[PDB]
């Protein structure tokens, strides 16, 4: 996992176990970083994006107090599907498609529920999770499974645009505001841990 | 009521013939169906083209029961609407896991209209369609067609009349088809706080009506 | 400020610290009123809509979401910050094609702790996180289809269509309405009075 700074407050991060505590720790090192106010997660071009391990990573990514936008350019299937999910911001290319599809694998699925009905309603949810469909950009666009669409080629820039954006804000009331947003969502998250 | 095993693991529950007896008998009947390992998936429905479905404070507890189990059981519940889904109805159909459609259904919470609370109604239809929809159903008493009960999330599919059934039971055979213990351990999981709200309701439902 | 009877127990209400507390006493008037049955928060044809601001802001929420009677947004122009978060308490809102929601508070450079849990509660997450990032605009057609708008009609039939709706709310037995509304709302405003402790709690 290469993260690099590209300043103006952004940290771009490009792409298991391993590289969930890395994630975990360089989620981190980016909140008690001072000069960083933004996060981009990439999956790169074209490309894809326990318990307790897996629970740190999504609690973490959801209660640091920067805002984090993941950039999605293709797949994003159950766990790498549920980490966007802990974002604040997922702009996908018209490429981009989303899927849960643990049932048919034949695993339980109680995150990848439970961040889908914050994300999108329990109906969307149930059709996602019962169905095991693929959703196109987008249909996943109009449900809120993303919140916002670009043409491929454009997908980074305007991560990075929208970043800047966001690293213009004044620190203080955007890292005020993200962290007791997300105060329900990660005590749902927590409660999960517990009843597996 | 009726319920009528198909054999791929689905059980198919129907309304023979809303009284008090008859929700007590479809809240044993879903927790007859939880206990029974050959069941991995449920289906209610209604019918060919036929609609869904001190004295008060038992009414309320019965439907309460009701709601919570049909919430809270372990396998999903699938509902097959062919017409008229209105008040308890389609009370019944939000807390099933899938509602499929036909054409010919149509949605309806006109309790204001009628003259009675909406408690559960609200809460419901918050739960399924998102606050704007619930407050549009409450305060304009209009029904929802097939198409746009779909868009706002009333519905999880729509299909045209001669094929509801068929599309109901080929989509149970797919959730029966799942490692029963993957579904049966999710299902109540992800549903406990909707059946946490349903509880709350009981005591404020009781004033209101 | 300026309230108006209708008839047909219709209640027009047509609209700083003083300006919160004179709506949320307003509110609280029209709640006891026998009479009333529906209000209308109307901002007028083309027109728009530190521990103790808190209280004040809570208070006035928290009202126009607890009391017993339906209370229908006409929305004509912009709805700004507190402006767009005061509809949001509201059962109904009714835009014409120049309404314009806007949550700009990051831009502004305030946190938006109240416009956030709002947001979520009426429009999901997603709507949300749009809105409060980006701190763009959003018409009357893009509010509809994001649930942030309840109806749309065009600007000369907007007064026409609130009372036309506030009529069909008032001929609906009191009792029914007014013993399910505070219900109803009960997990908002509970939400609401847990943020006004926590943002007196940070500072």
């Amino acid at each position: 996992i290469e993260c690099s700074r590209l300043g103006d407050g952004i940290a771009l991060a490009e792409f298991s176990r391993a590289r969930m505590r890395e994630l975990t720790a360089l989620m981190r090192e980016l909140d008690a970083d001072e000069k960083v106010r933004c996060v981009v997660l990439y999956g790169g071009a074209g490309r894809s994006f326990w318990i307790d391990d897996i629970t740190d990573l999504y609690t973490t990514v959801a209660a640091i107090s920067k805002p984090v936008i993941a950039a999605i350019d293709g797949y994003a299937i159950g766990v790498g599907l549920q980490i966007s999910l802990c974002c604040d911001y997922r702009l996908g290319s018209e490429q981009a498609r989303l899927v849960m599809p643990e049932f048919r694998v034949g695993i339980a699925c109680n995150f990848g529920g439970f961040m889908l009905e914050a994300a999108a309603g329990r109906t969307v949810m149930q059709r996602m999770l019962l169905t095991c469909d693929e959703w196109p950009a987008e249909r996943a666009l109009a449900d809120g499974l993303l919140h916002e669409t670009v043409a491929s080629p454009r997908l980074l820039d305007r991560a990075l645009e929208l970043a800047r954006t966001i690293s213009g804000y004044t620190a203080e009331a955007v890292q005020s505001t993200r962290p007791r947003v997300n105060a329900p969502f990660v005590a749902g998250l927590e409660r999960i841990r517990r009843e597996a």
